[PDB]
């Protein structure tokens, strides 16, 4: 490996060998079918709301999130980078696809597949990833840096459906070597969203943009139809000319054939035919190829940028609504703009790299923090792009000031903006994209007084319940299979209109968003104030026994939606206390004296009774009425955790909080698989895991990262990082379960998982407050 010295990969990048087999991988531990796409994954490409493409560590473009809200795992074999090298003096050169695998059938059989093991590495520090190719049959060493311009406090480039592939080639040998790099791409119009004739009308064109000190050559892969539909648009691949490289292309090769139409050209001398051909296809799949060829002398390095764009302007959801994607603000809505997007990236990628470095530098340069923590902190952010992210720029046929946004809980539970989860998972948005965060919270504010009296069947018990009750915050803002933002509460396993955490979490999120953006946005507090008061007032009515605290009803009426709580719970009780204190403070800011007095009065009574009912001398009991009410819950003081972040002070005595956190570390962490796997949710005071429900026996990744942040703020530094380390280890390490770029909600002691690709572990960013 002589190429690593020519590029700048951070030491905290996650690494794996190209073609590496992983032996230890976990699988779903539930009864019904659940997504398991394997450990062959990578950092995604694509902006927020753009649709994303997962290119794996083996080199394949395999995890397709271009249909917004859906996860489709299948390698499109035509989509590759390939290399040709010939040493000066030799008769023949060698050509190789940079993919550690091969197609299942006979398509593209002429290409040289099966990139060999121990010949290259993949590296990732989101939004960047890299591949190095250090192969004993490739005298010139190559590396690529690939990324999309995901930039905090930037809502423009962050939206773009584009990726840059910045190649570096170096000759360490004593002979001249001819080198070509080729990007191939299938015309994927019709890959989704087209019910019949999936390739029909697809056609490819070549664009040559020549103007003083820029030459770009690109393929635009589109359809002859000018229809405005989810399926129609364009893909583009291309390259910018640099001194010492020549560009060649092939506009049309058949992907549903042996591929020798292209490969016979590339494999001979690394130079393509430059054959333009706009003939549309009928049944056959088609693709394009863009290549560069250059000669490297001994000791010479060259850099060359390629790019990929996709202009698929319309997202359709299963309920029938069609929306424009956010990036259409910047490039237009007609779906004929892929070249414009590509060109912007090829002309500005160096600026974007510097913008990414500028935001990553404060953390990366802090030598007090271990590299493993940096690996997790950056790579967990993959989910902001990969979580079915929807970001609208108008309904098709519709103009508004704001652009609605939604992130899925996950793909197995296909619900946008699950509020009980976003309480944990929205930290990166408030910290790094706060205009999105506040928009999402205004979306929730707008739903508070929505009433939908139609009934639905509750999954857990078969009973009928009202869809949406006035004054109750919704569980979610809909499903990609139905109508995001329009039909809320798509979730039906429990009835969220009786949940005891949603209304409090909503208030806490509101105040959080004010505090973490500088305590200046009075207008945001003004917008949300009626909903906050309504939310707390409704929750107060659920106090059955007049102790000033809502009563859990002996069912799973909160985020642990199979783990029953009864009476006063530490979890919902502490959240309530903190929400009351937040509402007091909002009341002061907005000069709503009567609200300040009321919520102050409620807070004092509830605080007194919470402490009396639950404090046992060592920790706070799980609740007051359940069978295992004396279980030690990892999340028992979630309200105090948020109170620390919101600078609301002590809602419970400092000494008792410290005792409880030490107990959690001692039991839920250290007595669960030697503290190497996070914090198990429920442990009995005898040090055996609570078996009353599956959720008690799970580590929740987002709960554990949040608990680490709580420990850290409370000065328990070693405990904090040791607790978080188990989550990092399970997710990224060779000794873990292979969950990189698909961090799940939960795992059990065997390491097997529930619900990969989950929002909650974005809570790691609470460790940076
Ligand atoms: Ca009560």
């Amino acid at each position: 490996d002589k190429i690593s010295h020519k590029i700048d990969i951070p030491d905290s990048a996650w690494t794996i060998g190209i073609g590496e087999k992983f032996k230890n991988a976990g699988h779903p531990n539930v009864k019904y079918p659940m997504i398991d796409d394997s450990y062959v994954q990578g950092a995604p490409l694509g902006g927020f709301g753009a649709g994303t493409i997962g290119r794996t560590y083996n080199g394949g473009f395999s995890r397709w999130h271009l249909e917004i809200g859906k996860n489709k795992y299948t390698t499109v074999y035509a989509n590759q980078f390939s290399v040709f090298q010939k040493v000066e003096g030799n008769k023949d050169g060698v050509a190789q696809v940079l993919y550690a695998g091969e197609p299942e059938n006979g398509y593209l059989s002429s290409w040289k597949w099966d990139y060999p093991k121990e010949s290259g590495m993949y590296y990732a520090l989101y939004p960047n990833s890299w591949y190095t190719y250090t192969n004993k049959d490739l005298p010139v060493q190559l590396a690529v840096k690939q990324f999309s311009p995901i930039i905090p406090y930037n809502y423009k480039e962050t939206s773009y459906p584009v990726a840059v592939f910045k190649w570096t080639a170096y000759n360490p040998t004593n002979k001249n070597v001819d080198v070509s790099i080729m990007f191939t791409w299938q015309n994927m119009i019709g890959f989704f969203g087209k019910q019949v004739n999936v390739n029909s009308g697809n056609f490819n064109k070549i664009i040559k943009d020549k103007s003083k000190d820029s030459e770009i050559v690109a393929a635009v892969m589109g359809n002859i139809s000018n229809d405005n539909e989810e399926w129609n648009g364009e893909y583009s691949i291309g390259v910018k000319k640099v001194p010492g490289v020549d560009i060649s292309y092939k506009a049309k090769f058949v992907t549903t054939g042996d591929g020798s139409d292209l490969w016979h050209e590339f494999s001979k001398n690394g130079i393509l035919d430059n054959k333009d051909d706009e003939t549309p296809t009928k049944q056959d799949g088609i693709g394009s190829a863009i290549a560069v060829n250059f000669k490297l002398q001994p000791g010479q390095t060259i850099e060359v940028p390629f790019a990929l764009s996709w202009d698929l302007p319309i997202m359709k959801f299963g309920g029938g609504d069609k929306w424009y994607k956010m990036y259409t603000k910047y490039f237009g809505k007609n779906g004929k703009n892929s070249f414009a997007i590509l060109k912007e990236a090829l002309n500005n990628y160096q600026k974007w790299e510097k913008m990414i470095d500028d935001w990553q530098k404060p953390i990366l340069s802090n030598k007090s923090k271990p590299d493993w923590y940096k690996t997790a902190l950056f790579n967990e952010l993959y989910y902001l792009a990969d979580g079915g992210t929807a970001w609208e720029n108008g309904k098709v046929g519709e103009k508004r000031t704001n652009n609605m946004f939604g992130l899925l809980a996950c793909f197995d539970y296909n619900y946008y903006e699950t509020l009980d989860v976003r309480f944990y998972g929205s930290f990166p948005l408030v910290m790094l994209w706060p205009d999105i965060e506040k928009q999402v919270m205004r979306q929730f504010a707008d739903t508070i007084n929505v009433q939908d009296s139609s009934e639905f069947k509750v999954g857990s018990n078969g009973a009928m319940a009202v869809k949406k009750v006035q004054g109750m915050i919704p569980h979610d803002l809909g499903s990609s299979y139905a109508l995001p933002w329009i039909k809320i509460n798509a979730y039906d396993w429990q009835n969220p209109n009786i949940w005891k955490d949603l209304n409090s979490k909503y208030v806490l999120l509101v105040y959080r968003d004010y505090v973490l953006t500088g305590k200046t946005d009075k207008e945001f507090l003004k917008y949300t104030w009626k909903s906050v008061k309504t939310a707390l007032d409704k929750l107060k009515e659920m106090d059955k026994d007049n102790d000033g605290i809502p009563d859990n009803e002996g069912i799973p009426d909160q985020t642990y939606d199979t783990w029953s709580m009864k009476g006063t719970s530490a979890y919902c009780g502490s959240l309530w206390l903190a929400a009351l204190k937040a509402a007091q403070e909002i009341g002061k800011v907005l000069k709503d004296n009567e609200a300040y007095i009321k919520y102050n009065e409620w807070y004092k009574i509830a605080q007194q009774n919470f402490e009396k009912e639950l404090w046992n001398g060592e920790y706070y009991n799980f609740d007051t009425e359940s069978d295992h009410k004396d279980s030690i819950m990892a999340d028992q003081l979630a309200g105090q955790w948020y109170a620390d972040i919101l600078r609301l002070g002590d809602i419970l005595p400092k000494d008792h909080v410290q005792k409880a956190l030490k107990k959690i570390y001692e039991f839920n962490v250290m007595k669960f698989e030697n503290g190497k796997m996070g914090a198990v949710n429920g442990m009995r005071p005898d040090g055996i895991v609570d078996e009353s429900d599956i959720q008690a026996q799970e580590v929740w990744t987002g709960v554990t990262y949040a608990l680490a942040s709580f420990m850290k703020y409370r000065g328990m530094t070693e405990e904090a990082y040791n607790t978080a380390y188990g989550v990092y280890k399970m997710t990224y390490d060779k000794s873990g379960k292979g969950y990189w770029f698909r961090t799940p909600e939960a795992w059990t002691k065997d390491g097997n998982y529930r619900a990969s690709m989950y929002m909650r572990p974005l809570s790691i960013w609470s460790m940076e407050v």
